[PDB]
């Protein structure tokens, strides 16, 4: 999985992940609303303050997310870590102790900014509490984002640690910071073409594009995904319409996606970018494609009672 | 731009490709039927014997194909190859004179398998005749396939060469048989999960997928797009429906393209996949997408008269 997140330049916010895995989840577009009475182990989550959309499955009347945004603006994904991910045992008292499973609802459902959860932040301890025994434990971190900023979230052996992302993308393992130090490691990639190059009295000229760029990874591994997701994002030009920012999200997902048959598992399966999401408060609207299906779906906010009293699990979608 | 060409198996041929370029083009699926008469400066395409069906342009009531396919199951795409591409500056008497604005339609038109073409090129000269004076004279190789092989046609200051294309994929310069042997760069790539390495005394388990796929390239460099495609177009497992196989074209293109801001050309514009097109014989078809919209559209032969006399360009699409 690769997530990213970005803005238009004028205060909205798009943060879009793939869901690469062996096979689909099941998931669904479920909208949690501001009546719906919360099911927080340790209180973390006492009732909903800002209605949440985004892609995830329902057990025992709560959302599990796997990405989400609210109707403030700020949006957060889930992406596997294990070998990293170390949640605490206990809730610690005097602590937010947020349940792993409801981390997503719980950025969503409290905070209208990176600058409000960035300060909760400082009190959470992050529990192995299962919602149930049906899948294994999660071992996840989080991206969390804004219009303005992005924050990585781990919590390791070692505690909490927030990360300030300013490369605005998230990968897989090992932990932020081994990946921000390995993007010292293509400081002459570059999309820039060069007329001529004089090697000794050898003439040479680029083919056509793309001669700076060599270096930049074309594998699935998580490093270079990250090393390939932080170039083409950073060098994606800001767009101003809704049509062009949701074109961005799905080109930029695209270039670090899986299809079938490039890398195994240790089932020997193959890994594959089973769905795309994106959420744009501009539009308050979650929109995805399909390893299935390119063409782009969406779910708007407005079309559901997100004032109401009960999860939606939404059926209907637009265009496809 | 990138092509490949792949079977299901089953007899039917699907040949699709990246057009990577600065700006649009203005292509659309034109419909070349078996009534339309031809406008062959030299004679190469006297009729048009099987209908076609593709993307391009049309200048002077002729069908100016970037790739197309025809109704027996034979295609071609055309893609960018200056420094290397020198066509004939005159036809040679005697020769089948092709002119390149008229390779794609020649193909198709003309030929139902690449055992067919193969024996006829080794009559062709291919002519530097432009269809008028709109556009620079085009520099071009070719990919042609059908349900079993693909060939590749380059026209040099060496003359006209044939080439087994056995990955099944064409990029843009150098030449071919360059492409082929660097190829021979990355035999340790590998999609395999290893479970442990023991380096000197470490214990060294992957991060996950991709551990041995590392060294692929992931930049847009002509030979970089040749490998990449090369890997993921042969180890993408084979698919025996239509509805799997165009999946399989699409997401195998778009591990190959372009997107905005990563590569710009010498203007300083950046080159981006404008389209992305799909000819299947199973379905008489062309499939496509495009940048500004992932949705894939498509045309079916079948709804077009295919032995009508006119040049088709399509409107009415799904
Ligand atoms: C490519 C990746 O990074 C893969 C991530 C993918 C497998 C994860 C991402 C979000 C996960 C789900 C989050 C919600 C719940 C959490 C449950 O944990 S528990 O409460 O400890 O039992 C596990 C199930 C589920 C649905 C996660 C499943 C794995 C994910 C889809
Ligand atoms: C990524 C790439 O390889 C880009 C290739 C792209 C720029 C080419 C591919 C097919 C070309 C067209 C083919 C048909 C005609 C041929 C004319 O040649 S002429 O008769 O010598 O004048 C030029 C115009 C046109 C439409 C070509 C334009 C360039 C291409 C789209
Ligand atoms: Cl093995
Ligand atoms: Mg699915
Ligand atoms: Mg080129
Ligand atoms: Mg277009
Ligand atoms: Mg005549
Ligand atoms: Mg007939």
């Amino acid at each position: 999985c690769t997530g990213i997140r970005y803005s238009d330049g004028s205060g909205n916010l798009y943060l879009a992940r793939n869901l690469d895995w062996t096979s689909d989840f099941g998931e669904r577009v479920v909208v949690t609303p501001t009546g719906y009475t919360t099911k927080s182990p340790f209180g973390a989550v006492p009732a909903i303050r800002h209605a949440v959309i985004g892609m995830g499955i329902v057990q025992e009347d709560t959302p599990l997310y796997f990405d989400c945004g609210n109707d403030a603006g700020l949006a957060v994904a889930g992406l596997n870590f294990p070998g990293y991910a170390q949640y605490a045992t206990e809730a610690v008292d005097g602590a937010t102790n947020v349940a792993a499973f409801e981390f997503p609802l719980w950025v969503a459902s409290q905070f209208a900014s990176v600058d409000e959860v960035e300060a909760a932040l400082a009190d959470v301890v992050i529990v192995d509490r299962p919602i149930n025994d049906k899948y294994p434990s999660s071992l996840l971190h989080w991206i969390i984002g804004d219009s303005k900023r992005a924050i990585v979230v781990e919590y390791t052996s070692d505690g909490l640690h927030v990360f300030d992302d300013d490369v605005d993308v998230l990968a897989n393992q090992p932990g932020f910071g081994w990946h921000h130090e390995n993007l010292r490691n293509y400081l002459n990639a570059s999309p820039d073409f060069p007329e001529k190059i004089v090697l000794n009295r050898a003439d040479l000229v680029p083919f056509g594009s793309g001669s700076l760029m060599r270096g930049i990874p074309g594998d699935y591994y998580s490093p270079s995904r990250f090393v390939r997701a932080a170039y083409v994002h950073a060098h994606y030009p800001g767009k101003s319409t809704e049509e062009e920012n949701v074109s961005r999200a799905f080109h930029t997902l695209q270039q670090v996606a899986m299809v079938d048959g490039s890398a195994a598992m240790g089932s020997g399966e193959f890994e594959k970018t089973t769905y795309t999401g994106l959420f744009s408060s501009r539009t308050m609207t979650y929109y995805w494609n399909t390893y299935e299906d390119p063409a782009v779906r969406s779910v708007a906010m407005a079309d559901h009672a997100a004032d109401g009293t009960e999860l939606v699990v939404v059926l209907e979608h637009h265009h496809h």
